[PDB]
């Protein structure tokens, strides 16, 4: 290869964080197999991008302007304050009104045509024919009561994106040869054998075990373990699933490869230690640590192509259907899917239940399975429903046809709603079979279409890289086609970005191994801080970065003298840098946490179904006043964060007043708003917003099953705006304290008028969650698959079907989550004060 074409390939190496060329663990091609299939794709979407667009990256949506934003213009007039040359202008503007259109009743109001709408101070713009009502940075400033301000600039030169071109009838049988692992302790005595099991979509076909032995470094069983299954009737994406009990190891293996051969030959495959179910446990990869790890040796040696229904079967088969995602299905249930298929079909909400009644051990019924698909006319023209097809694409669900037509689905997202789901939808890649995937290819055109979904994609996959063995390769491959097709500009950024982020982890774990536990953090640590600091500002870091969690904000240079080591337990560092673009309206700085550690993962996964519910409510009109930090995983147990500004921590509230208890005091709160505000008329504003928000993530929390918490892990705003936070870690339901009634005018066993509102509020927010059922259940399993350690899918799983009261009606939910409420009075600070003690 050329000079130049091996530098290009470690920069990449250098943005994924892994080489994608160094091939240390694999057992077969589909790697480098999926490297070529994926530049096909690529080339495609880049080939059918508009330059102009694409590098202005409109933010738009197609969705309506809710009641509560059309209520904030009450003349059909919004104001656009538009700054050229030291001079701005205010101007008279239609919510239905184009940006070219807005821009030519600007030249007319004076008495050539290549000017574009810029926002002041982010990387945002107003482009393309869409109503000004439709832009995202609009709607977020009708919201905040934030004036709309523009700047008028030079569109970006699309040359700055270009990208460098392109240079058996037989019954199936496996032998366990034995297991080895280097090292034991002594021991003491125990057992050890091994379970063989034929799994497709966590369906388990077949079992096999060995008989039981003494555990020692060297276990051999040299035993043919025949299966019932035929070799014909192995379906395509089912795993050889090989378990150690004592359950210590497992390990998985493609029976099928990606060129649809079957798999033969010896392999020794090395396993992975349980920690003393989730989606690592469907992992093809094995175990990267080749000198320590329990390994398998085995040996296979063994190709493909190439009535009208009852009334009273019609109300069981739509009781089935009715039924949550989660219901387990009975062998008479899944027998009245099957033979009813034609049926089924024209219910698109049956099409997981029916999909998970097939018999994949038997080659003639996926063969019909097949024909099924064939006839997709009412699946094509249904609606899209996302939860329903994120059922689809969960681990239940391993044949690439059935998993292909979710994927077609999700083709007809609007940028908007990919970005609600882009997290999502990057985990389910994890229960792909296959590395090259239909799925993979879909998140990898959207990624290409546009630069904000791109950003996103490209931290969303280098998260997974850098903290799992587990999916590394496959995710490595994926963030190296996306890199390959973004442009250099955007490759660029990346490279700012990234040596940035590196570097300030570094200083971030070196903080963290000079410090303890309070006691606690001390001149001298902040001393070295900004030492360290002060070595990388001169020198060397980049002029200029994007914001990972937010890609329109250009972060400048640190503020050194602003930068501190925070007083907590885990010593996060706080960082303030100043912004780089000089259009900018304020001279506020962009503040930063970097920590180590938590998982920033379980934060991500969280905050990112909270858009979720707030966008369910949007729909409905309900604005709960919700506040989703940016929170972007970098490594294992480690981040950033979003700092909001003007904000605190409840419990700091309370020992501000008095000190290091424990002693709960009531008006606290309220004084602290009340102190905080500088007239009355926003005070009144802030009890209002602590309603909703309040309001917000006792539902939001409450269903979630987080509930339960600290008061250091909630905080709130000066303006009254309530949120959780941290997210990687008697009872109650939720976070309803004494000092919380207080600000909405109630003592024990006392309504007010705020505190009614709130009743009528969570009610509401409640209620319409409940619409969205499968939605929410779906979402929430996946999360503890893809984001928790080793939990039950069976009663973990289940909290929160009771949490959304599923099988009852309006009325009976309504009581339910009132009961909630009481339960939170009765209790007042008693949960509190013991997670105090829990702390200490
Ligand atoms: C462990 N702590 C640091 C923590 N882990 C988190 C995980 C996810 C999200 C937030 C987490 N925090 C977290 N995130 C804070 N963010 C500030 C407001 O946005 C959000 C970030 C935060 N803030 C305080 C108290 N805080 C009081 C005011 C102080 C100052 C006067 C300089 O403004 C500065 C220090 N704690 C204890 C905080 N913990």
């Amino acid at each position: 290869m050329s000079e130049e074409s091996q530098a290009f390939q470690r920069q990449l190496t250098a943005l994924i964080g892994y080489d994608v060329t160094d091939v240390s663990n694999v057992h077969d091609d589909e790697l480098e197999f999926t490297r070529r299939g994926l530049v096909t794709p690529r080339m495609a979407e880049v080939a059918s991008r508009d330059p102009k667009l694409y590098a202005m990256h409109p933010w738009v949506t197609s969705k309506p302007l809710p009641e509560y934003l059309w209520k904030k213009i009450a003349n059909n007039c919004i104001f656009i304050v538009i700054h050229r040359s030291t001079t701005s202008q205010t101007i008279k503007v239609s919510p239905d009104d184009t940006p070219g259109a807005i821009l030519q009743s600007f030249f007319t109001k004076m008495a050539e045509q290549d000017f574009v709408l810029r926002v002041c101070g982010r990387d945002e713009y107003l482009v393309g024919e869409t109503p000004i009502k439709n832009f995202q940075w609009v709607r977020h400033c009708l919201k905040n009561g934030e004036e709309i301000h523009v700047v008028l600039d030079t569109p970006p030169d699309p040359a700055l994106d270009e990208v460098r071109k392109e240079e058996c009838d037989r019954k199936f049988r496996v032998k366990i040869r034995g297991i080895d692992i280097p090292v034991l302790p002594r021991n003491t005595d125990l057992t050890v054998f091994v379970e063989a099991n034929i799994q497709h979509g966590q369906q388990v076909l077949c079992q096999r075990r060995t008989s039981p032995k003494p555990f020692t470094e060297e276990v051999l069983w040299n035993v043919w373990l025949e299966f019932s299954i035929k070799i014909k009737d192995l379906p395509k994406g089912a795993l050889l699933n090989l378990q150690i009990y004592c359950l210590l190891y497992y390990v998985n293996l493609l029976l099928i490869d990606h060129r649809f051969l079957l798999r033969r030959g010896e392999y020794v495959l090395h396993m992975w230690q349980i920690s003393g179910f989730n989606a690592d446990k469907l992992t093809s990869a094995t175990n990267p640590d080749k000198e320590n790890s329990m390994s398998i040796s085995i040996l296979l040696d063994n190709h493909p192509i190439a009535a009208e229904m009852p009334n009273q079967l019609r109300k069981q088969l739509e009781a089935i259907i009715a039924t949550d995602p989660l219901n387990p299905l009975t062998a008479e249930d899944k027998e009245l899917l099957w033979h009813f298929r034609y049926e089924s079909l024209k219910h698109p909400k049956a099409y997981p239940k029916l999909f998970s009644s097939v018999k994949w051990g038997q080659q003639e019924i996926v063969a019909k399975t097949y024909q099924l698909l064939a006839r997709r006319e009412v699946w094509d023209q249904s609606a899209l429903d996302v939860g329903l097809t994120m059922q689809l694409l969960d681990c239940n669900f391993s044949d690439e046809n059935v998993r292909a037509i979710a994927v077609q689905k999700l083709e007809s997202l609007e940028d908007d709603d990919v970005l609600h789901y882009l997290l999502q939808l990057v985990q389910a890649v994890k229960f792909e079979p296959y590395h090259d995937s239909a799925l993979a290819r879909f998140l990898l055109k959207r990624g290409l279409r546009n630069k904000r979904i791109g950003h996103f994609l490209f931290w969303f996959l280098r998260s997974e890289i850098a903290q799992s063995r587990h999916y590394q390769q496959r995710f490595a491959v994926i963030l190296e086609a996306y890199l390959r097709g973004c442009g250099t500009a955007m490759l660029h950024d990346f490279t700012q970005q990234v040596q940035v982020i590196e570097m300030l982890q570094k200083v971030t774990l070196d903080i963290k191994s000079l410090s303890a536990e309070k006691y606690d953090v001390s001149s001298q640590v902040i001393s070295q801080l900004k030492q360290k600091l002060e070595n990388l500002q001169n020198s060397q870091l980049p002029e200029s970065f994007r914001v990972p969690y937010d890609p329109g904000l250009k972060a400048g240079a640190l503020a050194i003298e602003k930068c501190k080591v925070m007083a907590s337990k885990k010593k996060p560092l706080w960082l303030e840098f100043k912004c780089a673009d000089p259009t900018a309206l304020s001279n506020e700085t962009i503040g930063i946490i970097f920590k180590h550690g938590d998982d920033l993962r379980q934060d991500m996964l969280i905050l990112q179904i909270l858009r979720i519910m707030e966008s369910i409510w949007e729909t409905e009109s309900l604005d709960l006043c919700l506040l989703p930090y940016g929170c972007i995983s970098t490594g294992d147990k480690i981040g950033m964060i979003e700092i909001v500004k003007d904000a605190t921590t409840i419990a700091k509230i309370q020992q501000s007043t008095v000190g290091n208890t424990g002693a709960f005091k009531d008006e606290v709160l309220n004084h602290w708003l009340k102190e905080k505000s500088p007239t009355e008329e926003k005070f009144q504003a802030a009890v209002e917003r602590f309603v909703y928000s309040c309001a917000g993530y006792c539902v939001a929390t409450f269903v979630l099953g987080i509930g339960d918490r600290h008061n250091d892990n909630i905080m709130i705003t000066e303006t009254g705006n309530l949120f959780h936070i941290d997210f990687g870690h008697e009872r109650v339901p939720f976070v309803l304290t004494p000092d919380f009634l207080f600000v909405m005018g109630t003592s024990g066993k006392k309504t007010s008028p705020h505190f009614q509102k709130f009743q009528d509020i969570c009610v509401k927010a409640y209620l319409a969650l409940r619409h969205h059922t499968n939605l929410l259940i779906i979402l929430f399993s996946m999360m503890l698959m893809t984001g928790m350690p080793q939990l039950t899918s069976k009663e973990d799983i289940e909290y929160i079907r009771d949490a959304l009261t599923v099988g009852k009606n309006e009325e009976d939910a309504k009581k339910y989550f009132l009961d909630q409420i009481e339960v939170c009075r009765d209790k007042g600070w008693t949960v509190q004060f013991n997670w105090f003690l829990h702390l200490v």
